[PDB]
């Protein structure tokens, strides 16, 4: 996970155990996200990722849980080198404020398949089929 | 990635990107997302997917951070061979409106395991345990 | 998927079908998810997961469809071994009904890259580059 910070107040991610899944990515500034609503924070990084993954900005529990806070799109592909910004949604009744160095998100490598599409005429089945939406129930 | 089209209203799922993670999603149809709720967008397209992958169906970034769009449900099993309907959420006071060719999702095919399950009757740790919500803070 | 269950009310995960995706995850309580609200929903579970993964929380379809539910937080590390809560949202205007034995997630092993980080003072580009959101559109 190779990381650019562009500016004093960004944080390196870091995994907080050996067995964390992801990699913490803090607010390289003061904002806050307003009640039942959106905002982008800044995290003042630029990253590189390895290949066969992308970088997926997950939530922190404990912000799910205590303040009702989630990430939103989130889907960071490996040829983007902008500022990463960490898109918060905010479902509770009350602005959720962030501060510099706060942590706001986690950063994930999931491993994915990039391969060709291929368009067909039609497809098999297996047992479940159209099997939709509660296929059990 | 295998895909038919179900009609002619129906798109190739493509990557923007060679570094892209996901391969767009195209409405078939026209129909609105509902302010404070959910509807499923058809996309008249059957998949058939790579051993050892699940398409998630993923939220796109620009429609997050400027409508407040999110994908909802979106684990699409390997043996679902229905047509992909987008679940999409919209968190905003206004009705997102989805017109016939417009991209409403990302769909990212997933690395994931799937051994056989082994109850146990104790699991031993790490150094981080019962390590909860906010595990450092 | 080691699974050890914590009272007489856990049940054991499984996958829905040989393409399924998930371990199916059902509450051990009877409690309720408030309207426009979260709730964590205890499992009675303890689980051990396989090297290189990490156990995600999530949605199941048909809750998301007909009850406009979510999962919420969802990321189960590796060195996670405290009993698994599912965090749901509920977005829609009425309470969701949640009673023992209920299907209310479902677990999916994601495969993940962890390695080190690299701190670098500069990163090059593809062409895609600071290509935000909606990078076409």
């Amino acid at each position: 996970l190779r990381v650019h910070l562009l500016n004093e107040h960004a944080v390196l991610p870091k995994r907080g155990s050996a067995g964390a899944a992801g990699f913490d990515l803090a607010s390289c500034e003061d904002t806050e996200v307003p009640a039942r609503g959106r905002a982008v924070v800044k995290t003042g990084l630029q990253i590189a990722i390895p290949p066969g993954t992308y970088a997926r900005v997950a939530p922190r529990s404990g912000l799910a849980v205590k303040h009702f806070i989630d990430t939103g799109a989130g889907v960071v592909d490996e040829d983007y080198r902008g500022e990463v910004g960490v898109v918060l949604f905010n479902h509770g009744e009350t602005p959720f404020q962030v501060r510099r160095g706060d942590r706001v998100a986690q950063l994930i490598l999931e491993r994915i398949a990039t391969p060709e599409v291929v368009e067909v005429e039609s497809l098999d089945e297996t047992t479940r089929g159209t099997g939709g939406y509660g296929s059990t129930g």
